């Protein structure tokens, strides 16, 4: 918990290189940006972004009261992709077992989303971006 956040803030503002991404149309570069935000219940959160990647979907994670560590280096930062009008599977919804994790180890930051899509044969998706600092 405390060490995870401390290690994360230690990389804030640093410039790195994209090791891998589900999105091959990127700059090859990535910058960690942290930003405080307020939750609707007045709670304090910490937003994590991989900036400068050129990706249409900015890798993002929100650290808040709901965040739990799966292991010392891995935070579960979302368990739902539900948006107004759909979810991670696009329109019509159908995202099943959606999980987003933020992995921090080896001076790398990874944001990884995993889910299955019902209205498409329960196809499995594993979409991650990893930045090496």
């Amino acid at each position: 918990g405390n060490d995870f956040v401390s290690r994360l803030k230690a990389l804030d503002g640093r410039e790195g290189k994209i090791v891998s991404s589900y999105d091959d149309e990127n700059t090859g570069r990535c910058r960690l940006e942290l930003q405080k935000y307020e939750l609707e219940d007045g709670s304090q959160g910490l937003a994590v972004y991989l900036q400068d990647t050129g990706m249409y979907f900015t890798p993002s994670a929100g650290l808040d009261k709901e965040t739990k560590l799966k292991d010392a280096n891995t935070a579960v930062v979302s368990t739902s992709s539900e948006r107004p009008g759909g979810d991670a599977c696009g329109d019509f919804g159908g995202a099943l077992g959606y999980k987003k994790v933020l992995v921090l180890k080896d001076n790398q930051v990874t944001i990884r989303e995993t889910f299955r899509c019902v209205m498409d044969g329960f196809k499995k998706y594993d979409l991650s971006t990893t930045c090496q600092f």
